[PDB]
């Protein structure tokens, strides 16, 4: 049996992860749950799975949680704060850490798991994007194995040969017959929206993905295709790919999750229902397999699968992220930090949908800072670009 | 470097194979070529690649070949007949044998390669279909590794995990997380032809595949979907799959070549241009990769990819083959033998297109014979069902 600490257990991926455990009691046991403010969800999960520990990031939420748990007679002890999260990710009995906190806030707890040599089920993409080579150095230095959870990177992982799978980010693609990595695809809920209508799209409209049920941040990133930009940066670190070995493709139907080109013409791909339990269960069981709760993909009830090239006028964010990689880690760290702030601003109805890409570009220009040489510098650049992002948000606020 | 005997070098797959060699002189060398009657093609290939030996099955064709070769000053020695083919497939210097003769005639030379412990690049599907468990017993008994060349079985092979790849036909699918094998797909050139028009389709119309350039036999089998029936039988032996672990799906566009379901919902698939150099080059280089001459599949210039369930009224042959597997090896051997005769009859304009499935059914009923216990019995059943098939052909001939 394998034992998990789940970071961000109350989110969409954390809930999908717990459902995989729920469908496989004899293979998986949850030792610790870690979240932020969602008390009702955490108390559902603590009473159900009886974890040893439960962390809420915010102190007042931990108090409410302990009151309900101690009333029912639960054995789950409640802690709080960032360091508690880091300690839960480094427990001796833990075999796997589902890194599924949203944004760069999940960096430090995820790095604690990596320093303790845990198997990292990596979903929290903003952490790798913002930390870059320093994240990959930390994994190599320790005894830790990265298993990508993100639909796209998991699909690519499953379509890569074993020398790559067993030396992720350090193996050579060309030596193993890989020409490029094909990153798909959805294109968001405003794919077919007229360009001049994009600015009037509300948060509720941006969070209604046709195929995916996700958190709010990641759903807005799907709409702007900043998600694909962040996954592009991430894929280059995860799979040791250069700009010329990367491709980006819109696939509206979200059936194909991503692909890998090979020298002989072959393209290996992962397919299935647009449902995160599948890739989550891939990593939890790898190199074996388990049932995830997802039913078999019925090919006779599908929409015709199409592909199209991404239009940078429709998706200014994609361009921002792809060029931020060429600009370096300071700009990338600054971009991700800015995108976190502007997406939050958009959801709070402070700015318009298309203001996300305008203000993101603005923050990047106003940032002038040295390339991070350590994790502290990564957080200093992140903190400083958030300050700038907030100022710009208020420059477009009613 | 690796050295090949190519069986059926002058056919469509043999030509595709030689083009892979042509694109990789430093990785591949042809020691021997083996064909039937196509003298102009064999003399092209002997003068180009300067093989040690060249076999033509028919004696008069070997004479014509030797005349031209000895005039130019070629070092290639010409032999003839079936035993010569078997000896070429068992030469000490040979590393790989491309089994690409059409029909059951390729059985014995392919079995010679298997007894000599060669790496079998298996394209000749009628040999495995007609020989069944006895073919798989011969491979296990020897030091031989099967690498499927057929578009579909190669795609499946590339989408299966390594324990299956390294113990093909003897490994357990369920233990390795495989739920089913998804076999696609094209549906032939008469897919959208009205049912009542099928009987007036000419040989020339049946050999015009939208996506594939193949030999005539295999193209008619695509039109009746007997090809998919033969690949269904073959897939069950190659990958140790039961009826419930097999699926059949029409995919008109021929972009996806076949897929594999997994327990967690995952479906791994191979994609690419409909071009046999790709899967051929997969096997020749495996587990490495080489260039095959096939360009990268442009996803932005594709037709929408559709899938549909096969209709047995449109494709009576598919039903015949799937049920012939339940009926045993004698019926399967008899069916394949009958289909060889009727497809030949159709191409020679002796019977109509839809007469293929009628006469195939007829032969099966009139056959009453014991299950083969050895290779000799397989050939006795094959020989006897050809006799019957010929009689039935003349019962519908003008
Ligand atoms: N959902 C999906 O289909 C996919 C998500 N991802 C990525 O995975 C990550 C998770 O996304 P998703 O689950 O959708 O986001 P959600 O908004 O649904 O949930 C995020 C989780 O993180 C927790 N969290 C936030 N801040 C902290 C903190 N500082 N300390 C500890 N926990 C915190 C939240 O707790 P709480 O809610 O209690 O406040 C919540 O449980 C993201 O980085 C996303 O980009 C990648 C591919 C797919
Ligand atoms: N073409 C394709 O895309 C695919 C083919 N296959 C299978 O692979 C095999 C090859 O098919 P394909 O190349 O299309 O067929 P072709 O008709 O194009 O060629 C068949 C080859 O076999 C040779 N041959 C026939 N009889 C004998 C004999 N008795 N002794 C030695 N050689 C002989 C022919 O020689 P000659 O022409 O000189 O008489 C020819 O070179 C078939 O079993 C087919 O089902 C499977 C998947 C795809
Ligand atoms: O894992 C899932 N994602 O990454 C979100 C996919 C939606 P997109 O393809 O529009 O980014
Ligand atoms: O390798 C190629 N084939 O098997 C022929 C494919 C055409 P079909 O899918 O119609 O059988």
């Amino acid at each position: 049996m394998k034992q998990l600490t789940i970071l961000g257990s109350t989110g969409s991926i954390g809930c999908s992860t717990l459902d995989v455990v729920r469908h496989n009691p004899e293979h998986f046991r949850v030792v610790a749950l870690v979240a932020g403010k969602n008390v009702t969800r955490m108390v559902e999960q603590c009473l159900e799975f009886s974890p040893r520990y439960a962390v809420m990031d915010d102190e007042a939420s931990a108090k409410l949680l302990k009151t309900m748990l101690q009333q029912q007679g639960s054995r789950t002890e409640v802690l709080s704060g960032q360091q508690a999260a880091c300690d839960m990710a480094a427990l001796e009995d833990v075999d796997q850490v589902m890194a599924a906190i949203v944004g760069a806030a999940g960096l430090l707890p995820t790095l604690a798991a990596i320093r303790a040599g845990k198997t990292i089920l990596l979903a929290n993409k903003e952490s790798l994007v913002t930390c870059g080579r320093l994240f990959m150095d930390a994994v190599k230095q320790s005894k830790a194995q990265l298993l990508p959870v993100d639909s796209e990177h998991n699909a690519i992982f499953q379509s890569l040969p074993q020398p790559i799978q067993h030396n992720l980010g350090y193996a050579d693609l060309e030596q193993n017959g890989v020409v490029s990595i094909l990153l798909t695809g959805s294109g968001g809920p405003f794919r077919e929206t007229p360009l001049r209508d994009l600015a009037t799209m509300t948060p509720d409209q941006a969070c209604r993905h046709p195929n995916w049920s996700m958190g709010r941040k990641i759903s807005v990133d799907s709409a702007t295709m900043m998600n694909k930009g962040l996954e592009y940066i991430e894929a280059r670190w995860l799979f040791n790919a250069s700009a010329s070995q990367m491709e980006v493709l819109i696939h509206p139907q979200s059936v194909i999750h991503s692909m890998v080109r090979y020298q002989d013409g072959s393209v290996l791909a992962q397919l299935g229902e647009p449902d995160m339990r599948t890739p989550i269960a891939h990593t939890m069981a790898w190199p074996n397999r388990v049932n995830s709760g997802v039913k078999p993909l019925d090919f006779c009830k599908l929409s015709a699968l199409t592909f199209a090239a991404p239009d940078y006028d429709r998706y200014p964010c994609l361009k921002l992220a792809m060029e931020a990689f060429e600009q370096g880690q300071a700009a990338t760290t600054a971009l991700n930090a800015a995108n976190e702030i502007t997406v939050a601003a958009f959801l709070a109805q402070q700015i318009r949908f298309t203001d996300i890409a305008a203000l993101n570009l603005s923050v990047l220009e106003k940032m002038d800072m040295r390339e991070p040489q350590c994790v502290d510098d990564v957080l200093s650049v992140d903190a400083n670009a958030r300050e700038v992002a907030r100022k710009e948000v208020m420059r477009l606020a009613s």
